[PDB]
């Protein structure tokens, strides 16, 4: 297979290694109590949390119901923090001050000590906003309870990225970001790229809507409505989609693709990918 190195970033089980829709792939103790927490290695582009029966945004600081998920004001203000503010804050750290914006936001979130437990290895996840270039540390790591809420790729979230404590600093190289124009995922079989044998097909008016559906069926560490390894997806799920732009059909599958097929009717997407950007 000549596609192997090219297709490496679409090996979501290997490069991300945790849930996507709900990422709770690791465990950590805080003050004698065990907590699940996000652990996936790639940024999830366009993911946010919708709070049901409410009109406060999840990026709103947590209440101290009328609050969101984000860290409450601190002295000095750790969250939210702009890109520039973060680069100044980690002035004396050679490795961190030159990190890309997403990894930096992840690391900065990871510097928050959880609840007077200086001994815990629990690290908060974060959301980075490409628009205002702001890092939001998430106080609440929970992603679905449907105070009812659910993970989603909403139009309002398209400049957001959801970031676990484990986001690698070379994600720009090893993680999916942009969708592939004029291309369809396939499987290398008997010396050439053939079509995925079994796909689930659903309607999607555009690429964004197809990305949303793949997200909904993607690797998830919690059923859509515990401690054992079996509730940890390790990135296994319906993480890939072939969007047929001509027929407005989203072809979703759960076997990892091992090559591409040129096809002007298609855009190839993953649950990690930006819901809009193409290349």
């Amino acid at each position: 297979n000549p596609w192997t190195e090219y297709m490496a970033k679409y090996d979501i089980e290997e490069v991300h290694g945790s849930g996507i829709r709900v990422d709770l792939g690791e465990d950590a103790e805080v003050a004698g109590t065990q907590y699940r927490l996000p652990s996936g290695k790639c940024p999830v582009f366009g993911k946010g949390i919708i709070i049901e029966n409410s009109n406060t945004t999840f990026l709103t600081p947590v209440a101290t119901k009328d609050g969101g998920f984000a860290f409450p004001p601190t002295e000095p203000l750790m969250s939210p923090m702009t890109l520039d503010e973060m680069r100044h804050f980690y002035k004396d750290n050679k490795y961190v001050k030159n990190l890309d914006e997403l990894t930096l936001c992840s690391r900065h979130a990871g510097n928050m000590i959880p609840d007077n437990d200086k001994n815990s290895n629990y690290k908060y996840p974060a959301v980075y906003d490409d628009k205002d270039k702001k890092c939001h540390i998430l106080y609440i790591a929970a992603q679905e309870n449907n105070f009812c809420f659910r993970p989603a790729k909403d139009i309002s979230f398209q400049n957001y990225t959801y970031l676990s404590k484990n986001v690698v600093d070379n994600w720009e190289k090893v993680c999916p970001r942009k969708n592939l124009q004029n291309a369809k995922f396939g499987l290398w079989v008997d010396g050439n790229c053939e079509d995925i044998p079994h796909v689930n097909e659903f309607p999607a008016i555009d690429l964004f809507e197809c990305n949303k559906l793949v997200f909904e069926l993607s690797a998830s560490d919690q059923p859509k409505q515990f401690k054992a390894d079996r509730y940890k997806s390790h990135g296994k799920g319906y993480n890939w989609g072939n969007y047929n732009t001509e027929t407005q059909k989203c072809e979703i599958f759960n076997v990892k693709p091992t090559c591409l097929i040129n096809n002007s009717s298609y855009i190839a997407t993953t649950a990690l990918s930006h819901p809009i950007e193409v290349e």
